[PDB]
């Protein structure tokens, strides 16, 4: 389906130290960065993603509408300028965040009861799955 609304809970998270590293975050940032508790709300409605994913490092929020490009900022995650867009292939909800990074984006989709985000940079992915909570 391509409705991802509803609240999000993490029960997996392969790779993210990769992903990170990929993204040139410092070792000190990353032995300390890993959360494998957290949660993701979603609140979509046709087009307009409200997204808050929480964990007790920090908090990942975007908000996108679905064929619109965007500049965005990465914030505290490698603080650096894409230009990012979301778009549907097929019921795959996916991200490509144009900029220095090759390769730099994340594809998020749902499959039998779950949610699931593969966050890519350069050669690496991170595979996370969330249940609906």
């Amino acid at each position: 389906t391509r409705d991802q609304n509803g609240t999000w809970e993490m029960e997996s998270n392969e790779n993210f130290e990769g992903y990170m590293k990929a993204l040139d975050i410092d070792f000190a940032t990353r032995k300390i960065a890993v959360r494998l508790t957290q949660t993701k709300v979603i609140d979509q409605d046709g087009d307009n993603f409200k997204t808050k994913t929480t964990s007790t490092f920090r908090n990942w929020d975007v908000d996108f509408t679905v064929g619109v490009e965007f500049d965005e900022y990465t914030k505290s995650l490698d603080n650096r300028h894409v230009k990012a867009l979301v778009t549907w292939e097929g019921d795959v909800l996916v991200c490509v965040q144009k900029g220095e990074k090759e390769n730099r984006g994340w594809k998020q989709w749902i499959e039998g009861d779950k949610l699931y985000l593969e966050l890519t940079c350069g050669d690496q992915v991170c595979r996370q799955v969330f249940k609906k909570k």
